[PDB]
């Protein structure tokens, strides 16, 4: 293999681990953000300010042919696919619809409003997730409405936060996300854009975390958002059992650098705060908040992840890049190794104060750090991953440059 018929050149240079290829399956897409794949294989890609669309595949895996699934404006990033191929699952950042849906044609049908009033303007994705193990159940993130937003600090605020909602129970005309029906899952999570499950049922979020951060000493305000504080996996556990599992925001952050903490040591994965004082202390924290898995280096901006398939125990996720570090980092598409246990509950190998090295390179810009974004300084940012049903291919969307990719081993 080395290329799809007919498709575009990558607008970029693209480099992949041994044993795979890439190449672009897709171009000149408008901001394509989350995609899946439906049950008869065909892909499914929110172009946001476009509409849902659907591509029919090859035996390579390539795009033969594109068509409009939704005509919809309004939908910005999440999409997912029922179980039983018969239903999809999209949002805007105020309202999650279903649609019947029927992979034969890729026609979309009979809207209904699921979930709303979820609008803010700073965090607008409306990540969806279907549970496979409970076909009933979904997912919905909100995040929070500023880079600190204090009022998350209560879970009736709506933000920072991932709801699981009984689709078999709603009133048809939908419900208000903070509502009986919207179980909180997790909160005191920033942005939580990627939502995964693992063989056991378990739910895995990954959050973008703070920006700008500092660090108060002896009254004078440090800097350390060039390495603090870390990207980073939760394991929300299982979505039948919601438990409003506590991430730390907005008030606690997670180590990656401990160099930036010169008062008392640290270690990557422990908790800080901005300020360590009053109420909200890095003690409090450790007695408070539930630590994440792995971490991923700071300002990598995760927006997707998907285990591997078969005996493929590895984490992948789609790092769309910085704009508050210099220089600029991610821009890649990495792994995480990982073991499964006899139920398929997934954990990563590394303990989490050793992650910071856990991860590698599976797809990569020339130079990270050369992607500022003016000039012709531009780079792919991968947003959205799906997996092939056999394993084989992995699909990437890049938003920014409109291009989706095929990874083949
Ligand atoms: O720290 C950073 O440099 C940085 C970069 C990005 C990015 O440009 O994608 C995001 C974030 N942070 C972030 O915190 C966040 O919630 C976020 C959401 C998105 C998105 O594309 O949906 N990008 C980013
Ligand atoms: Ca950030």
């Amino acid at each position: 293999f080395v290329s799809c018929p007919g498709a575009p050149q990558p607008r970029y240079q693209m480099n992949v681990a041994n044993g795979f290829r890439v190449a672009p399956v897709l171009g000149g897409l408008t901001m394509p953000r989350g995609i899946t794949l439906d049950t008869r294989g065909n892909l499914l890609v929110v172009e946001r300010g476009r509409g849902l669309t659907g591509h029919t595949l090859d035996a390579n895996g390539c795009v033969t042919s594109s068509k409009v699934v939704i005509q919809d404006t309004q939908i910005n990033h999440g999409i997912d696919v029922h179980p039983s191929g018969r239903r999809i699952i999209a949002s805007s950042g105020d309202i999650a619809w279903s649609w019947d849906y029927d992979p034969a044609t890729m026609t979309a049908t009979n809207r209904r409003t699921l979930v709303t009033g979820m609008n803010n303007f700073y965090h607008f994705t409306r990540t969806v997730h279907i549970s496979r193990k409970y076909p009933n159940l979904f997912a919905l993130n909100v995040g929070s409405d500023g880079n600190i937003d204090v009022p998350t600090r209560q879970q009736n605020s709506g933000r920072a936060q991932i709801r699981v909602f009984d689709y078999d129970q709603l009133p048809q005309n939908g419900v208000p996300f903070v509502s009986q029906y919207g179980r909180v899952l997790g909160y005191g999570l920033r942005n939580d854009v990627g939502i995964t499950e693992d063989r056991a049922g378990n739910i895995h979020s990954i959050e973008n975390s703070l920006d700008n951060a500092y660090r108060m000493v002896n009254g004078q305000r440090r800097d350390i958002h060039t390495n603090n504080p870390a990207e980073k996996v939760y394991n929300l556990g299982d979505p039948s059992n919601p438990r409003a599992i506590f991430g730390g925001y907005p008030d606690c952050y997670t180590v990656w650098e401990p160099s930036d903490f010169t008062d008392s040591p640290k270690q990557p994965g422990d908790w800080f705060t901005q300020d360590n004082s009053g109420q909200y202390t890095d003690a409090w924290c450790n007695a408070n908040a539930v630590k994440p898995t792995l971490l991923l280096p700071p300002h990598t901006a995760p927006l997707d992840m998907k285990f591997g398939l078969g005996n493929d125990t590895n984490l992948y996720v789609a790092l769309h890049g910085s704009w508050n570090r210099q220089p600029p980092q991610g821009y890649k598409v990495v792994v995480v190794p990982g073991q499964y246990s006899a139920s398929g509950e997934w954990s990563p190998t590394a303990p989490l104060a050793q992650s910071r090295t856990a991860w590698s390179d599976l797809l990569t810009n020339r130079n990270e750090n050369q992607c500022s974004g003016f000039g012709n300084a531009n780079c792919f940012r991968p947003v959205g991953l799906v997996w092939s049903a056999d394993g084989q291919n992995l699909y990437v969307s890049s938003d920014t440059s409109g291009e989706v990719f095929i990874i083949k081993r």
